[PDB]
C-alpha cells in the first residue's frame, strides 16, 4: 500500500476557556489552579514560565480522549504507524504523543518534531513566532519525542507573517522530505499538525495545483479536531491520491447550556 | 451538614446524530454496524428489539467520559456517596454506572431506578411511554442496578403528557420519599436524571416553584453532567444551593 496520514490537532485550551484562559487557571504567584474538570491535572513546567502557553496553548482532556480514540481505532483496525511527525506547536506533540497512547506504542515510535509542519504563520500574533518547547524537554516532560530527528525546516528558517505562497510552498516541500526519508524505513507515515496542514501538505501531491487563499481558508476551517484524511502512492508514480481513510470519523457536540 | 447532589445525563446518541440515528447504525436484519468512533462499540440486546431505542437513546462513548469524570472528581473532593438513585432512561442509567465507574464503586454501590425521577412527560413523542430497561434487564447489562430496590412511584402510575404541575409534585414528593428512607442509612445522597429534574428536585425543598415559561428557559441553560448541590440546615428540614464539592465541566464539539 504505502500511505501518508494527516490529521488535526486535539481541542484546545484556548478555544474552550477562551484568549483569557490562563486568567481561570493560573494566580498571581503563577500556581496552576484547575477550575474545570476538562482543564488536565497538572501542566508540564516550560523554560519562560506559565506565559509561554499563551501562543502555543496545551490541548483540554477531552482532546486527550479524542487522541486516544483515533489511536485505539487505528489499533483496532491492525493499522500499522511506522513513523510519526508532529508541529512544533504544544498541542500538537500533545495530540501525536495520545495516539501513541491509543496506538500502544508510547515506548517504540518517538515522535519526529518538524517546525516545517507548523500552520500558516500568518495565524501568529504580534511580530513574534510561539516559544516552541524543543523536543530535549518534551521528551524530559513523558511525551515520545525523538531528540535525534534532523529538522528539513529549523524554527529559525520560519518566516513571521509569511504570505499564503511561502507556507503552501515549504508544506508541500516539506511533505516531500518526509517522504523520501521514509522510503527505506517504513510503509505508513502519521502528520499530527494543523487544520492548514490536511489540505496544504497534500494538495500538490496529487499533482494539482494549489486552491487560491480563500478557497483554502473556507476548506480549512470544516475541518474538526482529530480530522483525519489519507494519501496512497499510486503504483511507482511520484503522484499520491486521496483515499477512504482506514478508521470512522469523531463526532461530538458541546457541553451545552 | 447532609446533601443531595442531583445532576443530568451524559451526552446522547440521537442529538449528536440526530432523530434518524437508527438509520445510521443498523442495517436491514438489525445488525449494529456503528458509523463513528462517538458511537460505542456495541449496544445491548433489548427486550423489544432495536426499534425500542428509537424512544429511549444510549449516551455517547463521549457521554461515557463526561460521567466517568464526574464520578473520579467526587473520589479526589474525598466526597462518598451513600445512596444513588436515577430516571429510568437508558442514558440516565449509563450516565449513573459511568458515575459509580469514575467513583471506583461499580462493585460496593447498586443503582436504586426510581420512575419518578423521569423527566416532565410532555416531552414524550406519541400516545405511549418509553419502553425502558426493567431493573432485572440492566443489571444483566452489567450496569450496577439495585433490582431488589422498591419505586417510590412506578411505571404504571405514570401520566402521559401530564401537567407542569403533575411533574414538579411528582419531582417533589419522590425527592422527599428519597430524603426519609436514607436519613439513617448515610449522609450524601446522588440522583442522576435530566436537565428537567435538577430544578424541579430542589425548587420547594428550599421557594415557589417557577412558571412553566420560566422553567423551560432555566432547563435548556443546563450541560451534560451539569451538578448543583443541597444541604439540608441543620435538621430544620429546610434545604439550600451550596457550591458544588466538584469543579464544572466545559468542552466544545468536534467542529467543521
Ligand atoms: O481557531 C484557531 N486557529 C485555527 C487556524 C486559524 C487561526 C487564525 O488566526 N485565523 C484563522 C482564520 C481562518 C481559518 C483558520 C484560522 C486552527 O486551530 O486550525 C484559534 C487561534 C487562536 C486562538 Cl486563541 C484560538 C483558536
Amino acid at each position: 500500500k504505502r500511505c501518508l496520514f494527516v490529521c488535526r490537532h486535539g481541542e484546545r485550551m484556548d478555544v474552550v476557556f477562551g484568549k483569557y484562559w490562563l486568567s481561570q487557571c493560573f494566580d498571581a504567584k503563577g500556581r496552576y489552579i484547575r477550575t474545570n474538570l476538562n482543564m488536565p491535572h497538572s501542566l508540564p513546567q516550560r523554560s519562560g514560565g506559565f506565559r509561554d502557553y499563551e501562543k502555543d496553548a496545551p490541548i483540554t482532556v477531552f482532546g486527550c480522549m479524542q487522541a486516544r480514540l483515533v489511536g485505539e481505532a487505528l489499533l483496532e483496525s491492525n493499522t500499522i504507524i511506522d513513523h510519526v511527525y508532529c508541529s512544533p506547536s504544544l498541542r500538537c506533540v500533545q495530540t501525536a504523543h495520545n495516539i501513541l497512547k491509543g496506538l500502544q506504542q508510547e515506548n517504540h515510535l518517538k515522535i519526529r518534531v518538524e517546525p516545517g509542519l507548523f500552520e500558516w504563520t500568518k495565524w501568529v500574533a504580534g511580530s513574534t513566532l510561539p516559544a516552541w518547547i524543543p523536543p530535549s524537554e518534551l521528551a524530559a516532560a513523558n511525551l515520545s519525542v525523538d531528540t535525534t530527528y534532523r529538522p528539513h525546516i529549523p524554527i529559525s528558517k520560519l518566516v513571521v507573517s509569511e504570505s499564503y505562497d511561502t507556507y503552501i510552498s515549504r508544506s508541500f516541500q516539506v511533505t516531500k522530505e518526509i517522504i523520501s526519508e521514509c522510503k527505506s524505513k517504513g510503509n505508513n507515515i502519521l502528520i499530527v499538525a494543523h487544520a492548514s496542514s490536511l489540505e496544504a501538505c497534500t494538495c500538490q501531491l496529487q499533482g494539482l495545483s494549489p486552491q487560491n487563499s480563500k478557497d483554502f481558508v473556507q476548506m480549512v476551517r470544516k475541518i474538526p479536531y482529530l480530522g483525519f484524511c489519507s494519501c496512497e502512492e499510486l503504483g511507482e508514480t511520484g503522484i499520491w491520491q486521496l483515499t477512504d481513510p482506514p478508521i470512522l470519523p469523531l463526532t461530538h457536540g458541546p457541553t451545552g447550556g
